RNA sequence: ACAU
DNA sequence: CGATGT
């Protein structure tokens, strides 16, 4: 229904998909961006959205701050959950650097623990998520 | 079908 | 138009 304006909204851009992957995590009410990944050689959409959940999550645990996350990404939202990243992306010598980083996201999941709400991001009822590339 |  | 996902 509301938005909740204290929270981070985090997003993924790529050229390609599978492509160059990169992500921002920015202030939901100010936009200000309070962080983005290099850009990473080769990824996919999901592997990309999901790994600027987990980093905000250790973003907002480094700074202990209780504010939600919001990701458009219906399917790293549920990864997140899961603390399972399910992407189909072949692991390869170009895809080496992507899948370390999953696998490292996965395993901070599996040993840190959060209270961090991971919420949707209504884009059908309040446009883009502030976080967008505007690709 | 939905979410990207 | 193509690809990544539940
Ligand atoms: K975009
Ligand atoms: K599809
Ligand atoms: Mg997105
Ligand atoms: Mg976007």
């Amino acid at each position: 229904e509301e938005i909740i304006w204290e929270s981070l909204s985090v997003d993924v851009g790529s050229q390609g998909n599978p492509g160059i992957v990169e992500y921002k995590g920015v202030d939901t009410k100010t936009g200000e961006v309070l962080f983005e990944r290099e850009p990473i050689p080769i990824g996919t959409n999901n592997m990309g959205e999901f790994l600027a959940i987990v980093h905000g999550l250790r973003y907002l645990k480094e700074r202990n701050s209780r504010k939600p996350i919001y990701s458009d990404s219906q399917t790293a939202i549920k990864w997140v959950k899961d603390k399972k990243a399910k992407s189909t992306l072949v692991r390869n010598e170009e895809t080496a650097l992507i899948w370390k980083l999953v696998d490292e996201a996965e395993e901070w999941l599996n040993t840190h623990t959060y209270e961090t709400p991971i919420l949707k991001w209504q884009t059908d009822k309040w446009g883009a998520i502030k976080a967008d590339y505007g690709r």
